[PDB]
């Protein structure tokens, strides 16, 4: 129950946590807590909530729950449901009008501007220590930023999307595959007033949202991808450019995968 | 005694510590310890020993001494004499063949090379966080380097000189000011075997060094000057260039002042 719920939450970020399997294999509390924390941190890299500056942890509780914490303080328990977790994260976020986090990944300190010319950024990569840039536009509606902490360089590529927008996209993917042109016309007609999701479920927009409130996809979706480099590669400009391409490609891949999976779930409604 | 000795030690770095005055005004131990530590840190910026990475402190002892510590550990006491202090610092130093410290000021981490083009260095100054460069050659036989820690940018300009070399220069200034050309010619004769100091004092090289072993100038001299910037000026390339010029000018000034003072001390011999 709880473990399967955590696994489904992780799948919205493209993370295969296999917590249910681990628990089914008689793994101990330390092992489960470590796998939970690692999976949560990876998911935080994908959800695009903008909480890189916080320490994310997950652990088993006495009464059989999974507690999710940020900076050592309890945020929510899996038993409360996915919406409760999203609401717990909400007041910690600071998103701009484009849906990009305004928080720095390194926290308090100087941050390079988003429009920093690529040559100057190459100077930072080769010869600085810790550094961070703000968001800049990237190829094809994406945004990107980069920061280095210690020995690790982080390249983040994002394409913001609300969970509702992703749900609407998956529902439209289901509607577009309907071969019966008459039924598809009816779905188009319902979509005019109620939108994609309500049309697919034959209800008003809010009624469809209420029917889907139980899915983690109703509150979390893939918005970004973080590619890392370490050692000498963390100081190499060409390795950074390659990491940027890898990050963009992985972002497109994960968004496509999670959208297709969500569409396959929707079809049964 | 002890306080005046500390003041004369400070004068070899061009630091007017006025510790004897403070102690003569019945200032308490806290006030004296703070003035001692502040004067010592300033002197460390001038002596060119290369110990920026260490915390330097000085404090009063129960028995009336002044204890000098690095990184909280006792290094020497003023009662032991100036040579003892220089010897205590010796194993902590790492000087290259030019007399420049090989230690980084920020410690363990990446350091930009000395030959970094100024355009890239301007990128570090404007958009990096902490950073450091190695030594590079500068105008008028000087060397320079720059580093930033937190909110402060440090610009160091050096023109290395051993205490023996500075003593030889002061002795040569005294010899060069002599009007009796026969006497001056004889001193120039002695200088071939005994050096400038030995010639001036009418003794062998070692005998002159022994006669001067009690002065702090026999072990410490002005080798560098550190100019600092903070706030927005610490991130401004024009303020950095101006700080570099100020540092070079102050270095030339202090070396001239200390050389003239040393020459007037040597004139009595």
């Amino acid at each position: 129950g709880i473990y399967a719920a955590f696994d489904t939450l992780m799948s919205t970020a493209g993370v295969d946590s296999q917590i249910a399997a681990l628990a089914a294999s008689e793994a101990d509390a330390g092992t489960l807590d470590a796998a939970l924390t690692q999976s949560l941190q990876e998911a935080q890299g994908r959800w695009g909530l903008g909480l890189h500056h916080l320490r994310h942890e997950a652990r088993l509780t006495d009464d059989g729950d999974i507690e999710i914490l940020t900076d050592g303080r309890p945020s929510a328990r899996v038993s409360e449901g996915f919406g409760a977790l999203a609401q717990a994260y909400a007041p910690m976020q600071a998103l701009d009008e484009r849906g990009l986090s305004q928080w720095a990944a390194l926290g308090e300190g100087y941050r390079a501007p988003g429009d920093l010319p690529l040559a100057q950024l190459k100077v930072l990569i080769e010869h600085a220590r810790d550094f961070e840039t703000d968001w800049s536009a990237g190829r094809g509606e994406t945004f990107q930023r980069v920061w280095r902490k210690g020995d690790t360089l982080f390249v983040e590529v994002a394409r913001p999307a609300s969970a509702e927008a992703a749900l609407s996209k998956a529902a439209w993917k289901v509607i577009a595959s309907i071969k019966d042109r008459a039924f598809q016309r009816e779905l188009m007609r319902r979509s005019e007033k109620d939108g994609m999701l309500g049309a697919l479920l034959g209800a008003r927009h809010a009624g469809a949202k209420a029917n889907l409130a139980q899915l983690p996809e109703a509150h979390f979706t893939v918005q970004a991808f973080v590619q890392t480099l370490s050692g000498a590669a963390a100081r190499n400009a060409e390795e950074y450019r390659a990491a940027l391409k890898t990050a963009a490609a992985a972002l497109e891949e994960y968004q496509g995968v999670t959208t297709r999976q969500l569409s396959e779930v929707l079809r049964h409604g």
